[PDB]
């Protein structure tokens, strides 16, 4: 047989019909069509009182999105008998082999009808749902000309992965809570289920931290190039949890530690041993800040910071970093991510770091391991210990240029293209592991603006989000093309700024 790789499209990108991405575990079509007229309800049903009522909150979050493009004003009912013309979301008989996220859809041509085990499976499902009615129906503003169609359709679905996840690097450049929520919508659309933030880093301090104010005073004032900052206030930072909790995504807040700590040295003069203040750091530069790891001043301001957030974030987990401490000594490293690790644990969350961040003889079999480097080595002692792992390799770094000359972005992890991002598994980056997922990470040392992250994160997310979602056997980048291409309008009618890759 005859095999061959892809090349770029000649005469330059290609960027009744749905577009279902990532692709479902099963999906046959058949004869015959639902409509969608302005007398449809979304009809919710669940296997108690209580589930019923969280089922009707996700149907008017439907509601809101089909209501958007069609200009109808579908309401929701709470009732397990839909009328002919009814959307139907009920978990009242799911099927448990597609466990918490799993879900069947059915399209008949007088109802649609999404059976889950769980709520958060019909959120799940409800993305599909989205995709199987025309384009057009992702626009924020009404659409005329487009009949509101549904082919008679099968489907049944589930994750490979528990975890798949976004990071936003909003210590580089600060995004406003706006920026992060819009952000947050689009990825769960494709399945995304975590959303990691990284509030601190050199070059800023996101959180505000009641009981040390000058993190915020000092440390939030700039970020890389010199512009203004910014900031989360606590109230903030529940409102994107509350945001996120809505779309089934969990948010893990990351304070980079002992590395990747030079706001925080900016901000307090007793964080250093010389006792002043660091200036602050407007380049981007790597590796060379460190807390002191033999201060008790040091525990006492991590416990604090630990305290506050924890408050605020139902997460069972923290991300306290662990990356690049080169500044630190293997021996107050392994004695430093122990005794912070302790900490958190008090507070009653479970750890997540970096690698080398596993080596720390402080860490339990809790602990997670996010593995970014990617080497034979890493993770040897995650894997003895028992530790779950996220992966994140060259081909999940999505801050990397799509190309040599790409406008923005970076390269050290050479060029992430279209294809890059969807050609690995995570059994490429460890082997021997428990692979908890995957996350994307988008750092933003050269990304400033909306429009940046949009170019990035699109289409390069998609392809990421397939290889969380999609079992390895069925992903196929031929198929994967062909099916980004088809999907072209959607981005656009979501008002993405993608790039549009010459690969697809
Ligand atoms: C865990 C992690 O990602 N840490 C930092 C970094 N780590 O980047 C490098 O180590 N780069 C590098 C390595 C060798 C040669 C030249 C650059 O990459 C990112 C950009 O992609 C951000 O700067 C992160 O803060």
């Amino acid at each position: 047989h005859h095999h061959h790789s892809s090349g770029l499209v000649p005469r330059g990108s290609h960027m009744s019909q749905p577009s279902i991405l990532p692709k479902p575990v099963s999906y046959t079509v058949g004869s015959g069509q639902f409509v969608l007229t302005k007398n449809a309800s979304i009809f919710v049903a669940g296997n108690n009182v209580g589930e019923t009522d969280e089922l009707f909150n996700i149907g008017q979050a439907l509601a809101k999105k089909l209501n958007a493009s069609t200009g109808y004003t579908i309401s929701v009912v709470k009732s397990n008998q839909p009328t002919a013309g009814s959307i139907y979301l009920t978990t009242v008989g799911g099927n448990a082999a597609l466990g918490n996220e799993g879900y069947d859809l059915i399209t008949t041509s007088n109802q649609v009808t999404l059976t889950a085990n769980k709520p958060e499976g019909v959120f799940r499902g409800n993305q599909t749902l989205l995709q199987l009615l025309p384009a057009g129906i992702e626009k924020n503003t009404v659409v005329s000309g487009v009949q509101w169609v549904i082919p008679h359709s099968n489907i049944s679905d589930k994750p490979e992965y528990e975890y798949r996840g976004l990071m936003l690097d909003v210590a580089r450049h600060f995004f406003t809570v706006d920026e992060v929520k819009r952000q947050i919508d689009l990825a769960s659309q494709y399945k995304i289920n975590k959303f990691h933030m990284h509030l601190s880093d050199d070059q800023g301090w996101r959180i505000e931290i009641k009981s040390w104010p000058d993190l915020i005073e000092i440390g939030s004032k700039g970020q890389v190039g010199g512009g203004p900052g910014g900031y989360y206030t606590q109230e903030q930072f529940k409102d994107i949890v509350s945001y996120a909790a809505e779309r089934y995504i969990e948010v893990i807040p990351e304070i980079d530690m002992p590395g990747h700590t030079n706001a925080a040295l900016a901000s307090y003069g007793e964080l250093n041993p010389d006792g002043k203040r660091k200036a602050m750091r407007t380049d981007t530069a790597v590796g060379y800040s460190t807390l002191m790891p033999r201060a008790e001043i040091t525990y006492q301001f991590v416990e604090d910071v630990i305290s506050e957030l924890a408050a605020i974030s139902p997460s069972p987990y923290i991300h306290l970093g662990g990356d690049e401490s080169n500044a630190t000594s293997a021996a107050d490293y392994d004695y430093f991510f122990g005794r912070v690790t302790a900490i958190a644990n008090s507070y009653g969350k479970k750890v997540v770091g970096w690698d080398p961040s596993d080596t720390s003889s402080g860490a339990t079999s809790d602990s997670v391991l996010q593995n970014w480097t990617c080497s034979a080595s890493t993770g040897t002692a995650a894997k003895a210990k028992g530790m779950k792992v996220i992966v994140s390799p060259a081909n999940a770094y999505l801050d990397m240029k799509y190309y040599s000359d790409s406008p923005i972005g970076l390269q050290w992890r050479g060029f992430v293209n279209t294809n890059r991002a969807y050609n690995w598994d995570p059994t490429d980056c460890i082997k021997g592991a428990n692979i908890y997922g995957v996350e994307s990470t988008l750092w933003t040392e050269t990304f400033v603006t909306q429009d940046h992250l949009d170019y990035m994160l699109y289409p390069k997310l998609l392809s990421n989000a397939e290889v969380g979602w999609t079992a390895r056997g069925d992903r196929n980048w031929d198929d994967f093309k062909e099916r980004l291409i088809e999907h072209t309008p959607r981005l656009q009618n979501k008002g993405i700024k993608f790039f549009a890759d010459p690969i697809v």
